[PDB]
């Protein structure tokens, strides 16, 4: 059908707690690009850190970085035959240039080439009715994967997956996972699938119930900095606020590994005496690469990864974001029904 | 003959000053030997012990850069194998030799309940005699003097361990912050592994020393306003917040930072930035006994030329003050354990 | 009780297919050593390669390198209190010096210091009533581990375990195991425990039945060099004769890993064109380290590793070796009842 | 103007000789560009193709060290971005850019059914014009001439890929067997990464060339009777049995051997010895596009000085014979694609 000249888009402005729905000129696809009519857009906590200030990005942007849609317009170099009408596609969040040094080494999650940015961090995001995508950054969603699970596997599944491959854990590893939410429950599933013994914490009774439901060999209901160390091979702190980071660096093994996978706090402090004497390793992990994306989609098709999404109204995004901050969402949430504006 | 008490320096918990007393000459247990101290290197970690940022139990002797001569044998030790008059160096961490960490090869990380590191509990080097588990001694190659050998076990060994953790070669570009006793050896080690070396210290003679030893670039200034030069590796051998902040701005994306120093007991980083750029922060502590062997090779061969000066045993307290005030050229080491 | 002045020992002589039982002066323990009265000695195929020539060692030696016994005499430096009467100990096969560069780096499986050799490869082995052991190379057998399983975990379990840690496989890896025998069935168990998808081959119906019984997700009954490649992450060839090596290098993944874990053939040929273009990796693996030994004994106590041994008569060693060459032994076999000479 | 046929060298399956014919000037497809060849390096792998030990489909053009100038644009390619008159180098493996292996970064290992490596099927360099997927072109830095640039994509790139697989630094001690076109660059690369380098070739001028370029030790003789000198790493860039046997005797315990050459299509090792000593044998093929970028940097900066001579296009068959008889000093590269 006909692509419109203007669509509705949630615009962020540096200084406002809420997103403003506005009228955006629908983008015309550049060379090597297409226009996606959004089918499902995942809501992510990082967007609350943006709206709150703790992760600053350019103003006057459309947020949203968990993107799934169909191609409805084609730029130069894209042959319409290559990308058929009706086919569901998922976008590679980081939106890599695909030809720079970070990209060509793998590590295209870390692209910082100057003619693009990460989705929902400047480049027009998922909280709108249409957005651009470079063809190189689109993956065909395998039949049987719903649009909503497909959206959230680009970040809620992808990110802990990339981090856990960093962790090089296996059936003899014993790992700890702090914070069990959108990423967290996927984190449990993928650690369990890699084979590791898993223990999981999260304040929400619902989220611990999901983790016990998902194979977490131990779902703890408490965790104080006087519960002596169980010397895990690997701690994934997926909230990463000073409270949980302190807990993690006490609970990890000598010469162990801690990944602060969350953006709970823009600064973070560690005991240096201990870090040094026990040769602790803290590793940054950011999103995941496009190879990682191909792999996780394979595993979601295989039923190994079974993401836990819920649908919601596009028009309700702001309200939905409110309930995310108060933590009244079971696992992740995804906007659908974009034509209800 | 072996006296029954000897003179030692005891850190008591609560004094910024070690006090010199008579301390009992311990009996060499099984597999142990009693050494008369020949050179005891002076490490800044000892100012951290005294000033209280690093806690060791009290009633303790604090030196941990140890070289000496066998002078009494415990049950199990063949004097043919470990002759009197032979200069040995001690392995500072003092591993047990048998636990999971020791058999891993990570024996710098031994926490076997049988022993503790030298000078963090176990009778360290700031005395006339100490004990050594002879699995933890290494024969000082002829040509290597006691002073340089004593510095080799820490001021060389520790940066050498760290820089092999860092996996750098002739193609790497790195930055070293801090050019004292560890730092100048760190310049030497990184150059021997091939890395292009950038170096910064506040002391001008430390900077010139880094120039002397082949540092490709000596920054005379380094502030947070300077643009990042994107090093593969940054070894911050100061490890206060100032230097850590610089290290995390100046390290390349997905790069490595090792805070090798103990300048501050707590450190904080930019979590947005460590996450987004997937930065690696790794602790690195002392060195392994395999590392010890390797570095004594590299010192014998002249690849490493540890920079030392000698002072009197009796002057330890004065020179430790000189070190806190940054007035030691590189590393100082005590000689003449008889003058008292 | 009283240690005797002479005991019975199976001596190998370069040139004879059979071991000769002889009268050996019982060894007097050196400094840091003890004398072990053997409780259980595992029989290993490598001993058939020694007897057959394909793995040459000094003549006039006692073979046997899977050793379990009790301490009955103490050398200088060993305090009798430290090593109590009646306690079962297992020996570290490679018999490392424990202070050289190979030893101090881990890798003490690769000790080649000049004042010792591997058990059953020069240094007096397990096919006798008593043998020496350095205290550093003895591990207390945890209560509940029988002497026979304890013997075979020093090599039948240890060796594939060390190799598979080399392989860095996890719940997402898919690996292939050729040859399912003494090592082979332990190999299956430990791959399954590390999490990997496992497919296993062996000519013996009994041994494939054991592998299907032990968790092998696929137990193949055939394998020809025209079964097209299933592109395994990792192939463990535990027979390593040219037949199986060719199979392995075709079946492995691009940039995959092949370990020839067997001594089936002293020479071995590979297609160089393929090895190069697909960046294949062939890795030698030998026995395992003493850290590895501590770990496998932990896991055997934990019931994770459940070795499959059978007892036999010391006096029947030679006959037993005959049935090993014709492959009429289910899994591994261990000599017991040493006082039946 | 772009001709509709050009002159090319076709390997036909069954001849030890490539034959020169007219071959159609292919039309640049989507994302592709048609280049006029400016320099085509001559690789010994081509003698292996001709002599039959390495099989490529027939009716093929065999050059794979490719540099040239854009001269026609296919659908999708902006001439502003890829100007005529600009010297590009091609990435020999010619990856698809999008498959699992390409996104891994292991794009030297691409086996996407869309394409194949240059000169093993895809219209290689032994002709006047070829096609390039412009994701697979790299702009030749000014100062770098076509000849050296064409050699940089293979004779430099391949040992550079291999030696980074080998993880060596200023502390490593290695041996290189084979000092032709790959080998002399391999000496340069290992020296740039810091390794102590030992080198052996049969040709004396190859040995002297290795001396020229800083090889620490040039063996004038190497036989199996020689004692093992226990190298961390051995790169056998001959890879016949003779040289492989030497490599596996001379490599240290738990050490690395890479048989980089294609001297023999099958190789055998001592299984007792590979097992007992836990030897690592690793294949290494071409280089990645990240590797390509890095090496063009290192050549521009003068860290790598690839050793080339130029000959006429028309003489390819004569010089390939000269190469089989070991009579090329290092690497030769074809110029003057107009003289015919
Ligand atoms: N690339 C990355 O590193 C990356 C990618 C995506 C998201 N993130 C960050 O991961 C974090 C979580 O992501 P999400 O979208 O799943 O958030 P979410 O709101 O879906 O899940 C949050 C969970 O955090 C739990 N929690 C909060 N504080 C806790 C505590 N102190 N102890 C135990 N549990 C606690 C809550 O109970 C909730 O179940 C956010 O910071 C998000 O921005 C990082
Ligand atoms: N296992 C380990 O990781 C390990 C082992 C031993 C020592 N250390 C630590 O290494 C650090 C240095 O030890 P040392 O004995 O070499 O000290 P030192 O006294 O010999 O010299 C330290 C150098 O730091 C320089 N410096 C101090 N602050 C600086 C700054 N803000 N910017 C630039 N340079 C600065 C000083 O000028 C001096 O040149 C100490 O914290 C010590 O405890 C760590
Ligand atoms: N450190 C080491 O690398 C190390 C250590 C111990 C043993 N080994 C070697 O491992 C090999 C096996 O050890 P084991 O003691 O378990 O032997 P074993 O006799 O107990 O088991 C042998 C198994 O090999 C199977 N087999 C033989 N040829 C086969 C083939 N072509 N295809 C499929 N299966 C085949 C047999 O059916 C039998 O089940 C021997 O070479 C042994 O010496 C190596
Ligand atoms: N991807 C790869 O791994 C890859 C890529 C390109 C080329 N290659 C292979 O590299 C090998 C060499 O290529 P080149 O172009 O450098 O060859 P070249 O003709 O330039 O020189 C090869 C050198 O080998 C020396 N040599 C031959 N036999 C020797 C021996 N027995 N002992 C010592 N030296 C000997 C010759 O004297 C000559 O100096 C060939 O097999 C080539 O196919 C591999
Ligand atoms: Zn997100
Ligand atoms: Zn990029
Ligand atoms: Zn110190
Ligand atoms: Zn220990
Ligand atoms: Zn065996
Ligand atoms: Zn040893
Ligand atoms: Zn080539
Ligand atoms: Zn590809």
């Amino acid at each position: 059908g006909k692509v419109p000249e203007t669509h509705k888009g949630y615009v962020f402005t540096s200084g406002s707690s809420r997103l403003t729905l506005k009228d955006v000129p629908t983008y015309k696809p550049g060379p090597g690009e297409v226009l996606l009519k959004l089918e499902a857009s995942g809501v992510c906590h990082s967007d609350l850190h943006i709206l709150q200030g703790s992760f600053p990005i350019p103003s006057n942007s459309v947020l949203g970085h968990e993107i799934t849609g169909t191609v409805v317009a084609y730029g130069l170099g894209v042959d319409p035959k290559t990308y058929p009408e009706g086919q569901l596609y998922a976008a590679h969040g980081p939106n890599p240039c695909g030809s720079c040094r970070e990209c060509r080494s793998g590590k295209d999650n870390l692209c910082h080439a100057e003619n693009r940015t990460n989705y929902g961090l400047g480049y027009p995001g998922g909280y709108q009715q249409y957005t651009l995508a470079k063809v190189h950054n689109l993956i065909k969603v395998p039949d049987g994967v719903g649009a909503a699970i497909a959206a959230v596997t680009t970040d809620a599944v992808l990110t802990p997956y990339h981090a856990f491959k960093k962790a090089d854990i296996n059936g003899l590893s014993k790992i700890l996972i702090i914070g069990l939410g959108g990423l967290g429950i996927n984190a449990v599933q993928i650690a369990k699938a890699m084979g590791a013994h898993v223990t999981a914490y999260d304040l929400k009774e619902s989220s611990r119930q999901l983790a016990r439901q998902f194979g977490a060999d131990v779902v703890l209901e408490s965790l104080t900095l006087d519960d002596a160390s169980k010397e895990y091979d690997f701690v994934a702190d997926i909230v990463s606020i000073q409270s949980t980071f302190d807990l993690a660096l006490k609970q990890v093994k000598s010469n162990g590994l801690v990944i602060p996978l969350g953006l709970g706090s823009p600064k973070l402090t560690f005991d240096q005496n201990d870090l040094l004497v026990r040769e602790i390793r803290i590793l940054g992990s950011f999103w995941g690469t496009s190879l990682d994306q191909a792999e996780v989609f394979d595993l979601v098709k295989s039923g190994a990864f079974k993401p836990q999404v819920e649908t919601g109204k596009f028009k309700d995004l702001n309200e939905i974001l409110e309930k995310l901050e108060k933590g009244q969402i079971k696992s992740r949430l995804v906007l659908t029904d974009f034509d209800d504006i």
